[PDB]
């Protein structure tokens, strides 16, 4: 049988790697899952500096998955406000159909 | 053209890879994509066990696309039904558009 | 607040990362995620050739992200046209929300 949820992604700075798993785990999140990746971006916010000649920088992209909407709202809200002016980041919702 | 098609995601324990893999092939996909990924849930039922104090533990994240939702259920099902108790495991499926 | 945007994922050898992130960027896109994959597939096209006995092959997965549907099409039309026939490379799409 299924259950809708939500399905939060953050792709950011790989530094922040444990301080943004502390506010997925702090706002009672079941859980999340975290990937390494790169990637490239637009804003030009990175703690780390971008050069002229760009090349893909070092991410992680989290995924976390929420019985709400709230709590999605409730994480990417508070890694946003924290972060997102001094870090590279991006985010974004959808839902998808958990067992 | 689009054809609307469903993707299956598996994340579970690395040591799970060469299983599951072999599910979702005699299961009559036409392929699949693996990724290695780290996580934290909440069902604490890790077959190499987990720690007082947690950290993010080793995974396979899995995406399966099938033509039908009736592949991606029975794949979840063999998957889930054989190891789910057992191993540390997450599934959940949702539709996206093949060219 | 939201704004609805399409997600472009297209998997492929790992040996185009630096040609398909060159077709994304002079498209326009704002940014792409890149992140290291493995997979099979069932069109046995792969340029450096497949084993009778089959294993996973070394791929990358890239994400991108477009304000609209036009982009996301541009972006995979050129990927596919340039590489679909002569490396393995899979494409899909959907929508999400992001911030
Ligand atoms: N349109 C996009 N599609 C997919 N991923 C994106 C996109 N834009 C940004 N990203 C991802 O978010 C990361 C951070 O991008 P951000 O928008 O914060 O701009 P930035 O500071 O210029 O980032 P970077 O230093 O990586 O260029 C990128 O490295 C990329 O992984
Ligand atoms: N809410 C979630 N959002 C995203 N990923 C999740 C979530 N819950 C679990 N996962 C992923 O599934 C994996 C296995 O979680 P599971 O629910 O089976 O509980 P567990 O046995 O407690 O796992 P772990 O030993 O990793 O803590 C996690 O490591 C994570 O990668
Ligand atoms: N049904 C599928 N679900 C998920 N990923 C797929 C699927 N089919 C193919 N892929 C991914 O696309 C990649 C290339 O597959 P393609 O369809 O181009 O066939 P191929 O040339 O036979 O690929 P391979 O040499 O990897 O077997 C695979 O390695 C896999 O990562
Ligand atoms: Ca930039
Ligand atoms: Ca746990
Ligand atoms: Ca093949
Ligand atoms: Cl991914």
């Amino acid at each position: 049988s299924s259950q809708q949820v939500w399905k939060l992604v953050i792709i950011t700075e790989e530094i922040l790697l444990k301080k943004v798993s502390k506010i997925i785990k702090e706002a009672g999140a079941s859980g999340y899952t975290v990937l390494a990746a790169a990637g490239e971006g637009s804003r030009n916010v990175r703690s780390t500096g971008e050069p002229s000649v760009s090349h893909a920088y070092s991410n992680i992209k989290f995924e976390v998955l929420t019985a709400s909407r709230e709590l999605a709202d409730q994480i990417q809200d508070k890694v946003v406000a924290k972060y997102f002016d001094d870090y590279s980041c991006i985010t974004y919702i959808s839902t998808v159909e958990a067992l």
